[PDB]
């Protein structure tokens, strides 16, 4: 059978390029290694996470690993098993967590999967919403920023599938939310579409304080913090007393051309602020009481979810590339093979 795959030829030194992959057509015969305790999937949907620019540089285990040279790029995707070494896992379990951007993998450990059983709803769903974005955004929003009806709230990088759900989280609450995002469009959809109270593209604003204080006349009690840089400088003289600052993640970093370091923790002090880093890793054991909370909540539409469909594994390296870039629109998905 042929397998067509996504590798990973160079470790990335500047800004990702589409040539740092190579497509690729290797051949299965869609057989188990003998003495596998894992499972053989054939691969339905691809995430682009965000996350997944860090990984394309070589380290040792000093982030939150690196890709491998010559091997396949490796992301969460929604996949159907085939055969398995794992009586826990059958033939024709649908499954989402770590797998390669191929179109039949061996997955050594089943650990980190989850056996999809709510199939009412698009399996997309489970890159995104359903899956690591929606657990991080909700972890990071009631476990990490203690929100309180009435607060304000600020979110970087809003548009992605964590920001889409940290905000209408808010919202729910009954909080003030606002957004940042990089386009006109996202500025609309955030409003429109997920209910923010305000959004403001950052790339057209010449001082950013002054944009925040448009919103915040009287600051901000919740920074849920995806993107860092410049964002978080402007963000820090502007929050309340006692405010709270989840750093989710700081993506803004990577770029050769962000600012380095942040100049404003003074108001750390000044404003009493908790500045509190967190990984979704470290929260799967709330993973069924959020599904409980947000299925409900999808089904009835009182939670939304916009993903951005790339159609076939020869369109991934492409997305990839685009939601480095910020040229996305929502959560990237790779539609790899429907069933």
């Amino acid at each position: 059978i042929s397998n067509k795959q996504v590798i990973l030829k160079d470790y990335v030194t500047g800004f990702p390029k589409e040539s740092d992959m190579q497509l690729t057509t290797a051949t299965t015969k869609l057989k188990l290694p003998e003495g596998s305790k894992g499972v053989l999937v054939k691969n339905l949907y691809l995430s682009c996470d965000p996350y997944m620019r860090s990984r394309m540089t070589k380290r040792e285990p000093g982030a939150s690993d690196s890709f491998d040279a010559g091997s396949p790029i490796v992301g969460y995707g929604v996949a159907k098993v085939l055969e398995s070494g794992d009586p826990k896992f059958k033939k024709g379990d649908l499954i989402w967590g770590m797998t390669g951007w191929e179109e039949y993998s061996v997955i050594t450990s089943t650990e980190s999967l989850f056996k999809i059983q709510h199939i009412d709803v698009p399996l997309s769903y489970y890159t995104g919403i359903l899956g690591m974005p929606g657990m991080t955004a909700y972890a990071g929003f009631y476990e990490i920023c203690n929100p309180k009806k009435g607060e304000t709230v600020f979110v970087s990088a809003a548009s992605g599938a964590v920001g889409q759900l940290v905000g209408q989280f808010a919202k729910l609450l009954g909080c003030y939310v606002v957004g940042s995002a990089g386009s006109k469009e996202k500025v609309d959809l955030l409003k429109n579409k997920f209910g923010f109270d305000k959004a403001f593209n950052y790339k057209e604003e010449p001082d950013l304080d002054a944009a925040l204080k448009r919103y915040f006349p009287e600051g901000i009690d919740i920074y849920f913090e995806n993107v860092g840089g410049k964002m978080l400088d402007a963000v820090l003289p502007n929050m309340r007393v006692h405010g709270r600052i989840a750093v989710c993640g700081l993506i803004s970093q990577y770029n050769i051309d962000e600012p380095e370091g942040c100049r404003n923790l003074m108001y750390l002090i000044i404003k009493q602020v908790r500045m509190q880093g967190f990984l979704v890793f470290s929260y799967y054991h709330l993973y069924e009481k959020f599904l409980e909370m947000v299925l409900p909540a999808i089904k009835e539409g009182k939670l939304t979810y916009v993903e951005d469909v790339v159609e076939g594994l020869e369109s991934a390296p492409a997305a990839l590339i685009g939601l480095y870039a910020g040229r996305n629109v929502g959560k990237q998905v790779v539609v790899v093979s429907r069933e």
